[PDB]
């Protein structure tokens, strides 16, 4: 599964949501270098103006991706799997605020790695930081911790989100993240470490659609 990750890969991500009834679709296209632990794509906002903030979106929208040191290649969970691919769901908890619940399937079309997801969002507030757009165009680095879930034969992920508000307050948004493989074949289950992640977010000057460009490196680590 390593192998199908050496080079540059094309990414393609498929989203279907509907928060507090609010429908919409958002559709991106990019491509990937774990090599460098780089992913750069841009995403589209097909049914008209996206009804919640893009950073809320960033980590639904594949860490596969992610840059594993030689010395931790027998921790990296999410290449293994491939190219058969995983699930991955997850609840985000926005504080004092509604919830996503999301699940993705990640696995190769041909050459193509893809990102299918279907987003679901309850109990937001109608003027709150989210459905009222009061969070800043922009993206905190952080830590992302992954722990092995030996009895679903898989892993667990949990990190905070926090997307930063112009009074200087932040929203957080609490992720519990579960992966698991597709296929039945081999895939390495890792002990407990992290990924550092940095993205940033940026804007198309001829793009009239909304939509976003997003620019992401991701490197493991693991503490000895």
């Amino acid at each position: 599964g390593e192998e199908l990750f050496t080079g540059v890969v094309p990414i393609l991500v498929e989203l279907d949501g509907d928060v507090n009834g609010h429908k919409f679709s958002v559709s991106g296209e990019g491509e990937g270098d774990a090599t460098y632990g780089k992913l750069t794509l841009k995403f589209i906002c097909t049914t008209g103006k996206l009804p919640v903030p893009w950073p809320t979106l960033v980590t639904t929208l594949v860490q596969c991706f992610s840059r594993y040191p030689d010395h931790m290649k027998q921790h990296d969970f999410f290449k293994s799997a491939m190219p058969e691919g995983y699930v991955q769901e997850r609840t985000i908890f926005f504080k004092d605020d509604g919830n996503y619940k999301t699940r993705a399937e990640v696995k190769f079309e041909g050459d193509t790695l893809v990102n299918r997801i279907e987003l679901k969002g309850i109990d937001f507030k109608e003027d709150g930081n989210i459905l009222g757009h009061k969070l800043e165009y922009n993206y905190n680095s952080h830590n992302v911790y992954i722990m092995a879930d030996k009895q679903k034969n898989g892993i667990k992920v949990n990190f905070k989100i926090r997307h930063n508000i112009e009074d200087g307050s932040v929203q957080l948004a609490d992720h519990y993240q579960q992966n698991t493989p597709i296929g039945d074949g081999p895939v390495l289950l890792p002990d407990n470490h992290y990924l550092s992640t940095q993205s940033a977010l940026s804007k198309d000057p001829n793009e009239k659609r909304d939509h976003m460009v997003l620019l992401e490196f991701v490197t493991a680590g693991i503490t000895l």
